[PDB]
DNA sequence: GGTGATTC
C-alpha cells in the first residue's frame, strides 16, 4: 500500500463520483500522468468542504510536531478510528485518493516481484484516506494517509495488507462532512471492495526505483523473470 | 500517540 498509479485525467476519476455541479474543481483535460506515485510527494487528494468536492495537492505522509519518527503513510482500519493519533483525522479529515491501481511486491525467498493490481471491470479505484485538514494549506509534514485493511481472498497471495478501496457509492458517503466517525466506520466495513473484483500482473522491477516514471511501469512484463 | 523501493 506504498505505491500506486494516478495517470488519467481528473474527469476520468470524478465522473463516477458526482455530477459537475457538486464539484469546485476547475476543468483540466491534461492526464495527471503519474505512473509511480511515491510516499512523501504531494498527491492530488479529493475531499468535501463547503458542500462541494475539492481537489488539493496534499503531502502523502503524516508527521505531527510531537512525532519524531518518519512520517506515517498508512493507517490500519482495525484501529485508526480509536487511535490517539488518528482519531481526529478519522472524524474530520476523511478524504479519497483515486488511482488506476496500486503496486505490491510479492516476496519470494529473499527477492520481490512487483505486481500492478487493478479493477477487472476497468474502473479507477477510490482509496479511503484520512489526513490533516485544512488540506488546502499545503502542509509539508501533516498530509494524508491511505487507510489499509487485511488482505482478503486472492490478495493475501501477494501481501498481508491492502488499501481500503471503496465503491464509488461508499467513497462519496465517506467524504461527507455530515457523516460521523461511527458512521465512517460502518462505511469502511460495508464498503470495502472485495479482492475478487481485482486482477493483477507482474510489472517490470524498474518501478521499485521512485525515479522511474514511464508509462511502461504499469504494463505487464513480456516475460515473467525469476 | 505507528506502519513501498533505493546497484540505498
Ligand atoms: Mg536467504
Ligand atoms: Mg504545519
Amino acid at each position: 500500500c506504498g505505491r500506486f498509479a494516478q495517470s488519467q485525467t481528473r474527469e476520468d476519476y470524478l465522473a463516477l463520483l458526482a455530477e459537475d455541479i457538486e464539484r469546485d474543481i476547475p476543468y483540466d483535460p491534461e492526464p495527471i500522468g503519474r505512473y509511480n506515485v511515491a510516499p512523501g510527494t504531494k498527491v492530488l487528494l479529493l475531499s468535501e468542504r463547503d458542500e462541494h468536492l475539492h481537489l488539493d495537492p496534499v503531502f502523502w505522509g503524516y508527521a505531527p510536531g510531537w512525532w519524531d519518527k518518519p512520517p506515517l503513510i498508512n493507517a490500519r482500519v482495525e484501529t485508526a478510528a480509536t487511535s490517539r493519533m488518528f482519531k481526529p483525522l478519522w472524524q474530520h479529515g476523511r478524504a479519497i485518493c483515486f488511482a488506476d491501481g496500486w503496486f505490491e511486491w510479492k516476496k519470494e525467498g529473499d527477492k520481490k516481484q512487483p505486481f500492478f493490481i487493478y479493477r477487472a471491470d476497468g474502473q479507477p479505484i477510490f482509496m479511503a484516506a484520512i489526513g490533516s485538514t485544512p488540506f488546502e494549506r499545503g502542509d509539508e509534514a501533516e498530509g494524508f494517509l491511505i487507510v489499509t485493511a487485511a488482505a482478503d481472498q486472492g490478495l493475501v497471495d501477494i501481501h498481508d495488507r491492502r488499501p481500503l478501496v471503496l465503491s464509488p457509492e461508499a467513497a462519496r458517503e465517506w467524504m461527507r462532512q455530515e457523516i460521523s466517525g461511527k458512521e465512517a466506520s460502518e462505511i469502511a466495513a460495508s464498503g470495502c471492495v472485495p479482492a475478487n473484483q481485482f486482477s493483477w500482473h507482474p510489472v517490470s522491477r524498474a518501478v521499485g526505483n521512485v525515479k522511474n516514471q514511464g508509462a511502461e511501469l504499469i504494463q505487464p512484463v513480456l516475460e515473467v523473470l525469476f
